[PDB]
C-alpha cells in the first residue's frame, strides 16, 4: 500500500488487472 504512486510497478504487467500497478 505505502507509496502507491509509481512504487510496486516492478511487478506491474504481473500483478495485471490488479488495479494497483496498472490500475
Amino acid at each position: 500500500f505505502n507509496a502507491p504512486f509509481d512504487v510496486g510497478i516492478k511487478l506491474s504487467g504481473a500483478q495485471y488487472q490488479q488495479h494497483g500497478r496498472a490500475l
